[PDB]
RNA sequence: AGAAAUACGCGUUUUAGAGCUAGAAAUAGCAAGUUAAAAUAAGGCUAGUCCGUUAUCAACUUGAAAAAGUGGCACCGAGUCGGUGCUU
DNA sequence: TTGTACTGTAG
DNA sequence: TACAGTACAA
């Protein structure tokens, strides 16, 4: 009757079992349907659903911002190319139709195959006149005469789709962009933040060392050389370091155990900065992105060495100077070579696949990787001393488009954009009225604040209109309402406090969250000669309120001997410094020098409101509209600063926590609280948790705000919230299963903010009266992981990983059975375990104590729980996943005559152009027809699988007679069409299984039941000496494992009668019998630890190469699913006990 | 603890950038190379400077869909579950 | 002309 | 880890 249901819910897999009052597993005959023999199979309540594991939406927001990105960039030639047609229509008819078709090749292209002038003799001049568009670029700057219209077109075209970078704010001036001035603002900042031994440089000349034309490295140490003070090795050099690019280490410097390699030219560098920050704080981050800043500077600096001479368009001419020195390098290097080292001449460039410099240019090698390709060949050659160094200083026959283009901001484009057009202006009257509009087209950048320019048919769009047509960047301030934009940016973006919603959060740089986290700290101290409210208030108006950093030998010096009058202070609450600090308090006290505005409590809201604003807007414009409602208090000299200092990030409490509620008896919130709590100080969480305050049951009544509308708004990882959709499910299905009887308790693994149980808990108690509020039917009972591994480890019952996914259930198992016992046991702990210790498992019977209600035996149940640990019918679910994502490799491949290639558009044939390949699956689909087989044409009836991919699914899914028949099946039964998503569950004779991966790739699914002693026997063999439990615990395990040396033999026996009834891998078979049996002399470690991995051939999935002692086992790929056309296909549920069997023989 | 807004620079693919000489040639010697156009998920329709890789999904019967419904129990055993006995 | 085996590929 | 490319058995 009374029965129980455990669970362990994890990323890829949940476990389940249910249990009686006995801790029995029962077993009942389940009814199968399909046209199968079989009508009734006996299956056990135990059992495991495995599944892949949920992504996160990160690759699909990137995909999707580079898509934007590409449309918009398409949008602005398309502005440009409108400006233009109506003048070049007549100069040209079809210049944008060439430029269009270039992609084409001959035979498909209406027009002439050369795009700019559609005549060779003119495009062998433009060609030998400006070998780069650098060279047109200048020309065009410095030129006065009338140029060819396309030519001024192809210019402002390369610079408007390639307009560098908008991290610079304003007009360029030495202020942001001169090295030596960010050097300054650098060392500013460091001695701000280390106010304690400073680094002064004022003597020094930035732009002598960083940007000289010298090796990376030695400028480091030339740096380090001007500063007698500091070492390559050390903080400052560290941040110089990787200010040049050289890979630093960071932690040499704060003794962290793992490396901390950083590079700012690294394809992703946020995330490793990200985690090193959250081992050291975020007061470093001002360091490293001024660091960051420099290294722009440094790379602004060394592409523009015509930064000497304001006689030119800069980046144009440093170009052409590049590809000059290129040119008279290579002409160099070509007949040093061939004249003083003749082999290996071809293989450098004639070879073009040996990263040589056909492999440089004609193939796929990058520039450092050319390099160390030929330093060798320079270092055995002779005369290479003026070219070597070169080498060493990365300017070696370096191309024009490279990675360090990224440190270009948009304002040289937009000068030589500007020179350009003021250049051409009266020549072209067209110019003169579109200068503004063309500036404006390289110039706009959509904002933050503003989003999608969508029309109500985006999820992602919130922006509001003042009218109704097309928005261009000419007319984009006049569209677009930006306070309505404005708002609706700031009532999305804004996260909700955890332990209490519906909240605003506060800035993690805001006032009072900088003063919380300060009390929070400093009220866990106590000082031997806790503090009192008066000390704490003097400690921080003295010291918090006067520098960033508070040591505690600056407190012991400045506090208690200059006003407490106390000579000997001990201090234990805080080690060496305060880690928390009032730097926003400090960034403001700078900026206006006010300082009494800033202790008055009437300008907390003020003061609030502005840093909410800076922390919001990163833009100029919403910045200044927000604050210049306080341009009253005081005056530009102060606004001109603050309007560009911005912050970051977001704390994780609200407002309505730490001056919000307040304590009915004591009348006092949070931090009134930190203010004052007499004698016994108690922090932040301890306020939380202390049941005594009205504080935790006003945090529990404002917790509350179909299944999949209940799921639709629920909060947690991505991964986990998959198991906790899949655990609802299956304890709805388990219901379902025993006549609808709910069960008495349910157990679930995990401190941890369980909300599963609050789910759970939700939907089985569903009645209620006018004084019971809620109805306890069914208890969700929470248990740690802790206990459960603790009583596996104690009484034998031990698990491992590679054996099976028999140890999910298990785990459910034992996690019901330890609920169940821990709750019957002792009644009075119900409120600390359900929602809303260990020693009485070891009298040799055991009873409630309260009641003669018999709880557990030592006897039948250690039985009872062995039988169902070595019980080997565990319902193992494979979840059947319909693919989705990318339809293919991101790849392009070259052109080729296979028929294989996708093509990469619709007119655009793969044979000629090239495409992608490896497709994606979504379904594969069981067709039954007839195929026009042989040159003597006859219809052969034939049963086969079909991949439908993730592109042809739509196609699909609208009419699959016509697809199907497109595909070269005709009589198709349309009937007969069965859908098989991956993970599709066949079996075959003797009880071998296989589950579907892919129409053409088949994988293991059948489970090695592997009994519980050699499951013990196996682990006691590992961890020989790495238990840290008692020696004479280690020593009965040591005799224990060495005189079952026959164990290991009938274990390999096991995998060699399983591995040949259903794995049919016979060639890996003797592999590994041999393997074992020329290894059979070595100790019982090296043999134990390769014996886990021997499971690798039998386990569940994909075959993986494993390994033995030495040898490695090459997996045995099942790419044939031709046997499965006569299979038995199984149609499991989420639970697996209901089955539907369909017999594929009797089809077709 | 998730989710979202704005941009950059690469990279890949095809084409354009006239290769020369000896050549019956399968080819050999020499010269040259740095750039640009276009696409960057096929595409979709409410046609927006929007959307298209996250989440969700065993089978069958109703239902456009949403969604709802469909599968006896006890005992003895265990190689992926089997057998025995009542019941409609 | 159709299946298997081994190695390489993948923003 | 499924798919691609090349190399053999019939």
């Amino acid at each position: 009757k009374k029965y129980s249901i455990g669970l362990d819910i994890g990323t890829n897999s949940v476990g389940w079992a249910v249990i009686t009052d006995e801790y029995k597993v029962p077993s009942k005959k389940f009814k199968v349907l399909g046209n199968t023999d079989r009508h009734s199979i006996k299956k056990n309540l135990i059992g495991a659903l495995l599944f892949d594991s949920g992504e996160t939406a990160e690759r699909t927001r990137l995909k999707r911002t580079a898509r934007r990105r590409y449309t918009r960039r398409k949008n602005r030639i398309c502005y440009l190319q409108e400006i233009f047609s109506n003048e070049m229509a007549k100069v040209d008819d079809s210049f944008f139709h060439r430029l269009e078709e270039s992609f084409l090749v001959e035979e498909d292209k209406k027009h002439e195959r050369h795009p700019i002038f559609g005549n060779i003799v003119d495009e062998v001049a433009y060609h030998e006149k400006y070998p780069t568009i650098y060279h047109l670029r200048k020309k065009l700057v410095d030129s006065t005469d009338k140029a060819d219209l396309r030519l001024i077109y192809l210019a402002l075209a390369h610079m408007i789709k390639f307009r560098g970078h908008f991290l610079i704010e304003g007009d360029l001036n030495p202020d942001n962009s001169d090295v030596d001035k960010l050097f300054i603002q650098l060392v500013q900042t460091y001695n701000q933040l280390f106010e304690e031994n400073p680094i002064n440089a004022s003597g020094v000349d930035a732009k002598a060392i960083l940007s000289a034309r010298l090796s990376k490295s030695r400028r480091l140490e030339n740096l380090i050389a001007q500063l007698p003070g500091e070492k390559k090795n050390g903080l400052f050099g560290n941040l110089i370091a990787l200010s040049l690019g050289l890979t630093p280490n960071f932690k040499s410097n704060f003794d962290l155990a793992e490396d901390a390699k950083l590079q700012l030219s690294k394809d992703t560098y946020d995330d490793d900065l990200d985690n090193l920050l959250a081992q050291i704080g975020d007061q470093y981050a001002d360091l490293f992105l001024a660091a960051k800043n420099l290294s722009d500077a440094i790379l602004l600096s060394d592409i523009l060495r015509v930064n000497t001479e304001i006689t030119k368009a800069p980046l144009s001419a440093s170009m052409i100077k590049r590809y000059d020195e290129h040119h008279q390098d290579l002409t160099l290097l070509k007949a040093l070579v061939r004249q003083q080292l003749p082999e290996k001449y071809k293989e450098i460039f004639f070879d073009q696949s040996k990263n040589g410099y056909a492999g440089y240019i004609d193939g796929g090698a990058s520039q450092e990787e050319f390099y160390k390709f030929i330093k060798p060949i320079l270092e055995k050659m002779d005369g290479t001393e003026e070219l070597l160094v070169k080498l060493n200083r990365e300017d070696l026959l370096r191309k024009q488009r490279t990675f360090d283009n990224g440190s270009i901001p948009h304002q040289i484009h937009l000068g030589e954009l500007h020179a350009i057009l003021r250049r051409q202006e009266d020549f072209y009257p067209f110019l003169k009225d579109n200068r503004e509009k063309i500036e404006k087209i390289l110039t706009f950048r959509i904002p933050y604040y503003v989003g999608p320019l969508a029309r109500g048919n985006s999820r992602f769009a919130w922006m509001t209109r003042k009218s109704e047509e097309t928005i261009t960047p000419w007319n984009f301030e006049e569209v677009v309402d930006k306070g309505a934009s404005a708002q609706s940016f700031i009532e999305r973006m804004t996260n909700f406090d955890k332990n209490l919603p519906n909240e605003k959060v506060l800035p993690k740089h805001s006032l009072l969250y900088e003063y919380f986290t300060v009390y929070n700290e400093l009220t866990k101290v106590k000082y031997v000669t806790f503090l009192s409210g008066e000390q704490k208030k003097a400690i921080v108006d003295l010291l918090f309120k006067t520098n960033r950093k508070v040591t505690v030998k600056q407190l012991k010096e400045d506090y208690f001997k200059k006003i407490e009058c106390f000579d000997s202070v001990e201090i234990s609450g805080v080690e060496d410094r305060f880690n928390a600090s009032l730097g926003t308090y400090h960034d403001l006290l700078k900026i206006i020098k006010d300082k009494d505005f800033l202790d008055n409590e009437e300008n907390e809201d003020i003061l609030e409101d502005i840093v909410l604003t800076l922390t919001l807007f990163e833009d100029r414009e919403m910045i200044e509209e927000r604050l210049k409602t306080y341009a009253h208090l005081f005056d530009d000299k102060v606004m001109k600063q603050l309007k560009r200092r911005r912050y970051t990030g977001w704390g994780r409490l609200s407002r309505k926590l730490i001056n919000g509620i307040r304590d009915k008896q004591s009348g006092k919130t949070i931090l009134d609280f930190l203010k004052s709590d007499g004698f016994a100080n108690r922090n932040f969480m301890q306020l939380i948790h202390d049941d005594s305050l009205t504080f935790k049951e006003d945090i529990q009544k404002a917790q509350v705000s179909s299944l999949h509308e209940h799921i639709a708004n629920l909060a947690g990882s991505p991964a986990i919230k998959k198991g906790i959709l899949q655990t609802v499910k299956v304890v709805d299905e388990l219901v379902k299963v025993m006549g609808r009887h709910k069960p008495e308790n349910i157990v679930i693994e995990m401190q941890i903010t369980k909300h599963v149980a609050q789910i759970l808990d939700s939907r089985m108690n569903t009645k209620y009266d006018e004084n019971d509020k809620l109805i306890r039917e069914v208890k969700v009972i929470t248990l740690k992981s802790k206990l459960v591994s603790d009583f596996r480890k104690d009484f034998q019952f031990y698990k491992v990983r590679e054996i099976n996914n028999y140890h999910h259930a298990h785990d459910a198992y034992l996690n019901a059975v330890v609920g169940t016992a821990l709750i019957k046991k002792y009644p009075k702990l119900e409120s600390e375990f359900v929602y809303g210790i260990m020693n009485f498992f070891k009298p040799l019977i055991e009873t409630n104590g309260e009641t003669g209600e018999i709880v557990w035996d030592k006897g039948r149940d250690f039985a009872t729980v062995r039988k169902v640990l070595s019980m080997p019918q565990v319902n193992i679910v494979k979840k059947t996943e319909v693919q989705t994502g990318g339809f293919s490799k991101e790849s392009i491949r070259p052109k080729r005559n296979s028929d294989k290639l996708i093509a990469r558009k619709k007119d655009w044939d793969p044979k000629k152009y090239g495409g992608f390949l490896w497709p994606t699956v979504a379904y594969s689909v069981l067709v039954v027809a007839k195929v026009e087989k042989g040159k003597s044409k006859k219809l052969k009836s034939v049963k086969e699988l079909l991949g439908i991919t993730i592109m042809e699914r739509s196609s699909f899914e609208k009419n699959p007679i016509d697809f199907l028949e497109a595909k070269g099946y005709k009589e198709v039964k349309k009937d007969l069409i069965i859908k098989l998503p991956k993970y599709s569950l066949f079996e075959l004779e003797n009880g071998r299984k296989r589950m579907l991966a892919s129409a053409k790739q088949l994988q293991k699914g059948n489970e090695l039941a592997l009994p519980s002693k050699y499951v013990n026997f196996l682990y006691l063999a590992s961890h020989y000496e790495k238990l840290k439990g008692s020696p004479e615990d280690n020593e009965q395990k040591q005799l224990f494992v060495e005189q079952h040396k026959h164990y290991l033999d009938e274990i390999i026996e096991q995998i060699s009668e399983f591995s040949k009834r259903v794995i049919l891998a016979d060639a890996n078979l003797d592999k590994v019998l041999s393997a074992y049996n020329k290894h059979r002399d070595k100790p019982i470690r090296e043999q134990a630890e390769n014996i886990i991995h021997l499971f690798t051939l039998t386990r569940l999935g994909a075959p993986r190469a494993f390994k033995y002692f030495d040898t490695t086992i090459d997996p045995k790929q099942y790419r044939s699913t031709k046997e499965v056309l006569d299979a038995t296909l199984i149609h499991q549920s989420i639970t697996g006990l209901y089955e539907t069997r369909i017999d594929l023989s009797q089809l077709g």
